[PDB]
């Protein structure tokens, strides 16, 4: 009976000890595992009891390593990494990784032939080179994450190393079959078929299983166990079907699964994500520690009795050569691949060519070779050289990478840490001092040991002239970039931005920051919503043209019955090409009679269908009838009916792809617009030069106008996808705000924990259902647009009155609707097309669902902005006389005048509160939500005098000329009343009736 | 080769299907698993291919069920439940569960003897009863959690059922050995020793392994993988060592390990807790579904071919009998055990005697019996009756428990849902409507489909006269209880309360709520800090009196060298009772010479120690020397030096127990005091009767005074533990507030996600290090108390000046220190003892570290409260003339006068802002932290006139008479200035100087 408990338990304990005790040291903890295994190996070589307890795990079957350890170690790497940045340039990175591994393997094999004195063939040398061409970027990515070189460079090298490991395993298997099992006699055509089976069919199987898994996972709500078990069983079944068919070369399939399931994380609950990540991390950790222990013991016991001085000399030469060729491949390949957008600097190339640590994949392959070799010296040489190279890398490179980085670019933390991390630690210290001073004046903690608290609560920092004009210009540019980054992050924390859009925006900000003089250029951002114009649009266009029983027999299972008949009939169809013939013939005749009477009924359909009717008639003609062997399969061509119902599914999937691109484009554009709008208000009081601030305002306005025009045209091009994405945005905003309300209720004590958990559960169910919505919502008719206006919704009589007196107007390109200075003819409502509103110095673009001329119909003022049609525009026109009639008709508390004045009041009051800036962090959304709570009260009830309390947070003058009760303080609209005022009255003037907007505090 | 992949995969798939499809249905999903297994069993009995694919998992070895399935199913139940309420009355619940299972098993066995026609012995019948005496409370606890009957009743029944399952397994094994393996022979002594091995040694082994595991887990910081692997390996090794020694009776050891590890959750990171809980949940889920599938197929294939009508009749009679005896045991046992503090009602007893569902433990035992029986009909009868009883319970009881509850107590949701859940949903709806109205007036989402958003964003509700005087009295009492519960929850969310203290307080509130007329009585709360007065205090007292080389050779390894020598010498000592004798004798002689020269050196220690020197001399006398066999072990009695170093460890563990009790007591007392203090201010403006509010204020004041006096005496009794717990409270408060500051920085965009993660990591490391602090911090000397005063700290010259002129006064019980009306002699500082400050109608208790008479030395006003010594009090006295000299000496910006005025200003201004309550949700802590930011500015610099801005949040008049610039507004101190005021000036009056406190808004 084999003894394994002590070895596994001791490996776990020693891994914990080495992991905890080598946290601070720069050396990796795995070399400690290697030396511990070496000591255990020499002890077992001396002591027989330790040998008995060690021999059953130290010398295992090679299929344990090939079938259990390597799939886990590769799947954890594939599953752990983020893919949304790596899968943008997936094909090119795949090509780069494959080419690099192939060339490095060939140079290592040539070195193994000419330099080494062992009589080694090309197959043995190529397996040798494939072993020593598998790297590990863990140190490089760890030291590049915190240094802030790029978040788009660690993912690239991570994915490249993952593909490197996969192809290294594949070629190792290909050459191991030739070396150790030479009885096989596959030909050139068989080799080509095997290459097609490995490099194409495997990833396709993994992709299909992954797609089915996400499809079934998206329909499970509030069940963590079902999702976890389904995901794990799908992983095992993918591995098993790949393993029994492609042997160890069928790892690529599971790799693909690990990527695809990682990409579609929205169908997986976050608790399921964290559980699966920790699960696979623990499995890979156990495999890693076991591999290092067993290679240590088996390299001390066996491979250290057949070594000479020439072996050590060859190990040193090979260590030099692998570094030389690792530099050579990146020198000859990476500068050509400048299309990545992450062009190599002098520091980055040397960092990623020096931190090429070796890992446990090559050690496992060397273990497999040593097990398969037997008593031959080839396994001993393989294990000795692989272990020596791993040791040399893990010492020298892993300890000297930081020193090399300091030599290259001083390893300096730069500004992000120089200043930011200083602010936080200074204000954290001040808050802690304030809390401690509050605690010292308590009544119950007055006897606490304050030395202990003070010492154990503080934290530590982890880390005129043209020249003057250029200096303030650079300072203002850096300040604007910093403020834009703050705005993007604040938009993220409120749930108004997705993670990918925020990452794109901050990547553009960081790219523009380190340049000498470059702001956020629209051309870099334009590659977020322009990606629709590829083959998906053409494919959707091509499929658009292709597409008593049609209504009475119509149901959710009308054609599904025929589809079920096809699915039931494929099984007797498919057995002919792969006794029981009589029953199959009888059911064939029954189904043929059924479809014959179906076609007889369809003869009354007036032959409307052109393709499907002809194909069904041909099918019936074939079914009604050595040519017998041919006719046995000729009747089996009855799959012409599946492609009739498959066209909508392909249309749906191309709609999903277009929507997935358009959502990211819209998020990027909206975030940029909001960031510029906030930064223009922020930088107004932080610049001490009129020319500099004028230039900054000009460039910001130009960029914002270009972005908004492009977004409007993108909406115009395809309405269904735009309506779908905007609806999803609105629903996400509402759900996020309701979740915030739930959390605020829970914090105030008014909600128990279980009640809050139930409400949060309902909110998450609604979010998961929203994330699987239709990807193309049809645009609404203009009547729905007229009925859904903010000041018209809810009143059926008013809706009928306005709809009866409204007219439709159509305008072409270049027409002018209304010029400046003219009297207000009426009120517009854009229902189709973009339009440009320009006047006095300002210019904006209005799109569908927008209203023009509310101020003109309210205050009877002349127009002040010319409106020109950018496209063919359809508008709704309401005459001003009808608007006056409707105003004088409705006299309820939700008055037409009241709502009409409230809308323009909020619209004119938001910029004043934004420009005020008596605080910080007052975003446009939270300013708008603060102004929404406020209301205006007519002065007729209060005898034209208002008494000011301090319960108001802000008071704004939206109309007329103010007159306070002290010295008749006179102010002009629109203006934010000065903080130091008193109670104000008003005089009834028939020419102008002033009105004001007052906002209370939060209850 | 066996085929198992299809069966396991289909079991997982069918479990997912049944679990998802039967969420809404009231029936449990496991009966669907049973019918699916039955259909598969009849198909395999017909079709041979399905039989080949089913027979290898359907008919497994019984040791797979005994060694893998039952340990997992019991450990998951033990590990999942919370224990801090169940382990309060652990021994009594254990006794109750054991007695109930024993009697019910007896009753069942008698029924299986007399009624059934099978010739069954006592052992077979007792194994039958042990199989059918194992229940499952899952439905009862699920329907009692949401109903809100009691949070202290679900845990009790959960633990009782867990112990029931464990003892059922134990007795099943005991009788299965007698039934199926009768070759063994048992005596009285052998059976007694086996009982001692099972019922004592196993739980002790589990407890010891658990203690070692928590000890090693508490020293690991920032390593999830190490903690997870150590915990899982500890679980396996506990199971293995218990297994190979006790067979299936190691479940007690693994249950003890699960409970003890779950109790000590503070040494385990929360991510580790959630991972381990999900891991064991998934394992138990797989075991459950597999067991139900194979019992279905086996009962269909085998047990359904040997049944008669009499078998069904006996099944019905047994189903009635098990319910009858389940009622009988709870009728005869539970009313006696009413000492737990959770008495049984009429509804609860019937609910917990009707919802006795059967589970997979009994099914697994029946499968084991069926496997062991062979071709005998006993296994068929066992499986048939067990499966029938499980089916009948899972249908009838699991579907009719809700109907029975609605018959008993209407299953009505009561008030907590009637009102609370209505407020939240109404408010949530209003917030959603506000957000939607904000979104409709946007510029980019103006074309969204608002019908879809409106329909998919709304949520649904889950659910004079004495009589008049009594009505308002009841309304006021319910309002006070609700406000107290809100205050306790708000204290929890701020981190000022622990979970156990909050649970105790809300349990007392709910207990007092449903009574006719009963407030929060101090006697119920007194059982939180009175639990010190048990044997731990006496044990600590008894151990207190027991306890050139002592300093020069002293180090961290001085006596540890001798301890290491003892640890090295036990191995040659212990082998005598269990060739190599010469080396052992030589090292014995070497160690004896070493300790002889140690005693020679110790001869110069003047023979100071009495016990240890005598024992060491006796050890040396023994070591310097068929009696040879006795002397071979006589020299082995050298374990008298470990108990010298073991006394401090036992003192430390009893200190830890005392501290663990005292922390809960202090938290309960502090939370009650704060809740009463807030509720007294809240209810002031919510009561419309002077008599009712006077009575409520009187009872609240009496309770608060009693609690604060008891807490002061508890501090007085033992200073070290009190200082330790108060220091831990202060450090926890500071760390929580710093974490809040980090989150607020992250929300405002000024901190990146990675920087915030690093700062949070440092905060969690500090919290984990704080949770493992010493449990007895020595009290400070009075000099440290004088140097740590809030208005004296930081100034070394002032500290020296005050310390030079301070005197120490000692007073006994009953003395009066200063009476009312007398002139202020000076300033006090309590450094030892409790003291009572009573005067004018008010009365309070002051403890160490408190200052009396600051107002008297500031404003030179006569004393207004007599101060009487409740105990022997040591105080620090500073003369008033020296205080005046110090005031007139220091003239820097931190003035003594300014600091004293700020302290008394915050002290006098906190109640005014507390009473104002302009915005609800104002806690005392937040009011204090808001007042801390404010400062007072002297009127001499501003020419005795102050200009009011609206940048102030609150203005308070702490001294003098105010005189505004309008009508010379006159107000008297202390008073909160009316919100409607203007800029005020002041006149220089030599007799009294008005001073005021102004607080700005948040930047």
């Amino acid at each position: 009976a084999p003894k394994v408990i002590v070895f596994i338990s001791g490996s776990c304990l020693f891994g914990a000890i080495s992991r905890s005790l080598f946290k601070k040291l720069p050396i990796p903890y795995t070399v400690v595992l290697l030396i511990l295994g070496a000591i255990l190996g020499v002890v077992a070589s001396n002591v027989p009891l330790v040998e008995e307890h060690t021999r059953d795990v130290a010398h295992m079957d090679p299929h344990v390593l090939l079938q259990i350890f390597l799939p886990v170690l590769i799947f954890e790497s594939a599953f752990a990494m983020d893919v949304h940045t790596f899968m943008r340039s997936f094909s090119q990175v795949c090509i780069l990784a494959l080419f690099g591994l192939v060339v490095a393997s060939v140079l290592t094999a040539v070195l193994a032939m000419n330099l080494f004195n062992y009589n080694w063939n090309f197959s043995e040398a190529m397996m040798f080179g494939a072993i020593m061409s598998a790297t590990d970027p863990v140190a490089v990515v760890a030291l590049l994450k915190d240094l802030g070189a790029s978040k788009q460079l660690g993912t690239i090298i991570e994915g490249e190393s993952l593909l490197n490991d996969g192809c290294a395993i594949v070629i190792f298997n290909v050459f191991m079959k030739m070396v150790f099992f030479p009885q096989l006699t596959s030909t050139v055509g068989q080799n080509v078929l095997y290459f097609l089976q490995v490099a194409v069919a495997g990833p396709l199987w993994g992709y299909a299983v992954a797609k089915v898994t996400v499809f079934f996972l998206s329909h499970i709500f509030n069940d963590a166990l079902v999702e976890i078990t389904i995901t794990l069983a799908a992983t095992y079944l993918t591995y098993y079907i790949g393993d029994i068919w492609l042997e160890v070369s069928g790892v690529l399939a599971v790799v693909v699964l690990g990527l695809i399931v990682n990409a579609e994380k929205t169908s997986i609950s976050p608790e399921v994500e964290v559980f699966l990540h920790r699960f696979w991390e623990m499995l890979a950790y156990l495999a890693n520690t076991l591999i290092f222990m067993m290679v240590g013991v088996v390299v001390t016991q066996k491979a250290l009795v057949a070594v000479d001085k020439m072996d050590w000399f060859y190990l040193i030469i090979l260590y030099l050569a692998i570094t030389i060729i690792a530099g050579m491949v990146i020198s000859l390949f990476s500068p050509i691949l400048s299309r990545i957008g992450y062009g190599l600097t002098w520091r980055n190339a040397v960092i990623m060519t020096w931190g090429g640590l070796r890992g446990a994949v090559g050690l496992a392959l060397a273990l497999v070779v040593e097990n398969l070799a037997g008593n031959d010296v080839i396994g001993s040489k393989f294990l000795f050289h692989t272990a020596g190279i791993v040791v040399l890398t893990l010492v020298i490179n892993a300890t000297t990478i930081q020193t090399l980085l300091r030599i290259l670019g001083m390893s300096d933390i730069s500004i992000p840490k120089r200043l930011a991390m200083a602010g936080a630690v200074r204000r954290i210290h001040e808050g802690q001092n304030r809390t401690l001073n509050m605690l010292k004046s308590d009544r119950f903690l007055a006897d606490a040991d304050w030395d202990i608290a003070t010492a154990a609560c503080e934290i530590s920092d982890p880390y005129p002239s043209p020249r003057e004009f250029a200096d303030m210009m650079e300072e203002a540019r850096l300040r604007m970039l910093k403020a834009e980054k703050i705005s993007y992050w604040k938009q993220f924390e409120h749930g108004m931005l997705a993670r990918e859009a925020l990452r794109l925006l901050v990547q553009h900000a960081e790219v523009a920051a380190d340049e000498k003089d470059q702001f956020i250029l629209v051309d870099d951002l334009k590659k977020s919503w322009q990606i629709k114009g590829i083959y998906p649009w053409l494919k959707r266009k091509l499929e658009d043209l292709i597409s008593l029983m049609y209504k009475i027999c119509h149901h959710m299972a009308f054609e599904v019955t025929i589809n079920i008949a096809i699915v039931l009939n494929i099984v007797p169809i498919i057995m002919e090409f792969v006794d029981a013939l009589r029953i199959s013939n009888y059911v064939f005749f029954v189904i043929y009679a059924i479809e014959a009477i179906v076609k007889i009924l369809g003869l009354g359909r007036h032959y409307i269908v052109s393709h499907w009717n002809k194909f069904d008639a041909f099918i019936l003609v074939v079914a009604l009838v050595k040519v017998v062997k041919l006719f046995r399969l000729l009747r089996g061509l009855r799959m012409l009916r599946l492609t009739k119902a498959l066209i909508p599914k392909l249309i749906l999937v191309v709609n999903g792809k277009i929507n997935n691109q358009l959502s990211l484009g819209y998020d990027v554009g909206k975030g940029y617009i909001i960031g510029e709008e906030e930064v223009g208000k922020i930088i107004d009081r932080m610049v001490d030069n009129k020319k500099i601030l004028r230039e900054l305002k000009h460039i910001s306005e130009t960029g914002r106008l270009q972005v908004v025009k492009e977004l409007g045209l993108l909406q115009r091009e395809h309405p269904g996808i735009a309506v779908s994405v905007k609806t999803r945005q609105a629903i996400r905003t509402i759900l996020n705000h309701s979740r915030e309300t739930i959390h605020e209720l829970q914090g105030a004590g008014l909600l128990d924990e279980m009640e809050a958990h139930k409400l949060e559960l309902t909110v998450e169910i609604k979010m998961k259902r929203l994330m699987n919505a239709p990807s193309s919502i049809p645009p609404p008719p203009p009547e729905n647009l007229l009925k859904n206006v903010s000041w018209l919704a809810g009143d059926m009589k008013l809706i009928d009155f306005i709809k009866a007196r409204a007219s439709l107007l159509h305008f072409d390109y270049g027409e002018v609707i209304v010029r400046e200075g003219d009297e207000s003819d009426g009120l517009f409502l854009i229902v189709s097309g973009l339009v440009k509103l320009y006047g006095k110095v300002f210019e904006d673009y209005l799109t569908v669902g927008n209203v023009i001329g509310e101020m003109g119909v309210l205050t009877k003022k002349p127009r002040n902005a010319t409106v020109t049609c950018e496209t063919t525009v359809q508008v709704y026109f309401i005459t001003a006389e009808d608007m006056n009639i409707a105003i004088d008709t409705f006299t309820l508390y939700p008055s037409l005048e009241y709502r009409l004045w409230r809308v323009v009041a909020i619209r004119i009051a938001t910029p004043l509160i934004m420009e005020q800036m008596a605080f910080q962090g007052w975003t446009q959304e939270k300013v708008k939500l603060h102004l929404e709570r406020g209301y205006l009260v007519d002065l007729a009830e209060s005898h034209f005098q208002f008494n000011i309390d301090a319960t108001l947070e802000d008071v704004i003058l939206i109309n007329g000329t103010a007159y306070n009760a002290h010295t008749r303080e006179e102010i002009r609209s629109p203006c934010l009343i000065s903080r130091t005022v008193h109670k104000l009255t008003f005089q009834y003037t028939a020419t102008e009736e002033p009105r004001l907007f007052v906002v209370r505090n939060a209850e």
